[PDB]
């Protein structure tokens, strides 16, 4: 009866930061609420200044990560204000049902609804919008994300034993696919509607213009880049809702892998590279041993270099020769 | 001594049924046998009426569904009728030589051949046709299917308890690849012949212009969708001859996966998504538990939605509010 | 203490074939000490007579595997001779820090440098050059290979048994993205500054226009075809760094595949096809029990036979009619 749970409200936070919550589950099962407002706006996606007319879960591509524990209820409220243009919706790869909910939250905009669906099964799912004749479109303009269901004990290794992360980050990985005019420059619009037609027709080519995480070329550099110390347990999700992507840390590795992000599973070990098929999110687990810069990329190395799928960790702490040194640095013969 | 072995002619049946048989086998080793027909045939493949001249096992893309148990022998009758004018053969994934049957079983039209080998690995497999210098010409034309070589105890979970299905289905997967003109209109032929030139420069752009299951677009949907209730356990076999794909159940979940359709593995649990590589088939296992409609998708949702790649369930029952339910119905703010 | 550890230097052999080692550590650690001489070349890819200027470790595309044990020392020595005109450096996806050595290695032409590094997880690893800003050109000219490290006691089954191979070969496969005019015919340059501006626009399709394995169309058939005998137990090491591949053995199956190629994990039974993500090593084992000619092909069937990615092997020994046999060999209805 779920008339006598206990509810909370949990309040997001935008990628690549997660909002707050226990590995362990310190309650029983609860009712979780959220609330998201679907936001339609232009977003710059390159240093040359390609503008798209993005569609947003919150505002962010990708939309946040929600997190809740196996068996808890996900009550959302899903909010899509008259300042939007077109019909919404949402469907959650983690639910069972009317199309992952996607049929019973189908708001034009000035209109809101509340879904409810039980968590019923482990493992990190993408989330993302799905409105019928209109699914691509939707979803290669940025709208979609996703939520980790924990198990109530947490997570653990290949041995059934406890694995602990202190940082979590997401990464959402978008393929995005610009209209070009006939010499390759691209296109701008001043509406989403006006560029429905030429949308299609980018999008059957099969081939992404631009390849980015969080939302833009270059987001998760400078500044901007993921951070952690030496010897912190760090656990990266990464979602990609339509496209395979092969997700690799320049200089490290993935120590315990779920490349199709299930839990109850057990994890891969020692993982170079690994493939998360488009539609599905991933996790991987990695304990930082040197410090310095690292490159976390799609090991298509055209589609990390060249298209965007590229971001950074700034490491901190002491140098390991024993792992690594130089023995001769680069000098004439 | 296979002279002294039961034998037992099997009869099969169209896409996406499948032929009658024993998941737990009841006998001892048998010769099971089987007879295909070739037949190379004008097909319709979209709703603006798109032609191509298919090569196919039975008068089907995929061709059919073959089911035998480890360490059957299977016996196939080829036959190449004098109507055709091109040369064919077949290579079984299953198979342990001779490129898997394609160097004996090369029939001109005209001619026909018996093939035996045996069954040694449990799992599904791709088969299709593979004649020297021609290959992916005809397996892109649609000459392939797939083979179930069942353990003789039946599936097994990943804890080595039975699973038992209600109800099987086969899905095949084509990428097509129909030659256009300068302004992207597709092209008609009269024969095979006069098709080949242009199709292996349509083949060398590794863009497919239509990627459907069981023939065409929209060929599993409407009358033609797949059915099950709740509480029913289904097996989804999927094949793929060419291309990777990643299959999904919209509003449902794989409960157990062999993503490479391997029964000596364990399966992967409660998978969102599934990567089945280009020439591999897979298995997934789902029991129903909400009453609806389901869509069946390869989850590169422009191959899905723009190129046809998409399916149906109508699945009958009670709906179950604790799984899902809608609290608040589309409405005004 | 690095000082007192034994050394031994290894000499560095010509893929396909794989320098002499032991499977089984007969020694503690040691270190291991190889030398690369960096070499740009005019290479021929195809049977046309297309010309590129690949970019090689040790003279081949792939460069060639290393083979040491789980915690051994690699010490690399890297030479970029003065006849070369680009800066490359060296990552190995094995070694954990510094982007895999990258940041460490950064070699002009004139000069040489010695990396050591802790060979700290056992698998089959990528190595690439990957100079800031020209990552996709360097490892798409085919600067790239494979670095095996064993675990002590050598491969073992599911089941935790050992596996002993009695040859092991090293297939590296190789995407080439070489410019075009507009006509479609392929471009000669006189050095690789040359061809670097159309080299990036080339790359930006995501379209190779061939896929070779050791470096050129048909370059592991005919004489060059990998041999062994029925009974022999194979591993098939295989390599993509940039791109994902689907490997497969015409008339064969990896009884023992790690398809991310770490082998802490259990390796997967039974293949008949298996996706190594772009950016990774596999590794599959075969007992050959049929005589003949099988393919090696990436199985999506447009790669293998109409862009390169196909190689053969020779197989000695008696044919058994038990697994297949020709009951009625092809005649006349
Ligand atoms: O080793 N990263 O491309
Ligand atoms: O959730 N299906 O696209
Ligand atoms: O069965 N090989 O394409
Ligand atoms: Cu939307
Ligand atoms: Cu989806
Ligand atoms: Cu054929
Ligand atoms: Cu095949
Ligand atoms: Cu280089
Ligand atoms: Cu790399």
């Amino acid at each position: 009866d779920i008339s006598t749970l206990p509810r909370v409200k949990v309040d997001l936070v935008k990628p690549p930061f997660v909002h707050a919550h226990d590995q362990v589950a310190k309650t029983g099962p609860r009712v979780v609420e959220f609330t998201m407002t679907i936001e339609e706006k232009k977003l710059v996606i390159d240093r040359e200044g390609t503008e798209i007319h993005a569609m947003t879960f919150n505002g962010s591509v990708p939309g946040p990560l929600m997190v809740v524990h196996e068996n808890d209820y996900v009550e959302l409220r899903l909010i899509n204000p008259d300042t939007n243009t077109l019909l919404h919706n949402i469907d959650f790869h983690a639910a069972t049902g009317a199309l992952g909910g996607g049929a019973l939250t189908q708001v034009n905009p000035g209109e809101e609804t509340t879904l409810r669906f039980k968590a019923t099964k482990p493992g990190v799912f993408v989330y993302h919008c799905a409105p019928e004749g209109m699914v691509p479109w939707h979803v290669t303009s940025g709208m979609n994300g996703a939520i980790m269901v924990l198990p109530r004990d947490g997570l653990k290794d290949e041995k059934g034993q406890p694995l602990t992360y202190d940082k979590i980050y997401y990464v959402g990985e978008q393929d995005f696919y610009v209209p070009k005019d006939e010499a390759g420059n691209y296109k701008k619009y001043e509406t989403p509607g006006e560029a429905y037609e030429d949308a299609v027709k980018a999008m059957r080519t099969l081939t992404p213009t631009h390849i980015v995480f969080n939302g833009a070329v270059g987001a998760l550099t400078g500044d901007h880049a993921l951070t952690a110390a030496v010897g912190e347990r760090v656990l990266v999700v990464h979602s990609q809702a339509n496209r395979d992507t092969r997700p690799h840390l320049i200089g490290g590795h993935g120590d315990y892998v779920w490349a199709t992000g299930k839990f109850r599973n057990p994890p891969d070990l020692d993982q170079e590279t690994w493939l998360i098929p488009g539609g599905t999110a991933g996790a991987a687990f990695y304990t930082f041993r040197q410090p310095g810069v690292y490159a976390y990329v799609n090991h298509n190395l055209i589609e990390a270099f060249e298209l965007g799928a590229a971001g950074h960790f700034k490491v901190t702490g002491e140098w390991n020769d024993d792992l690594m040194t130089s023995v001769v640095k680069p000098a004439s013969m």
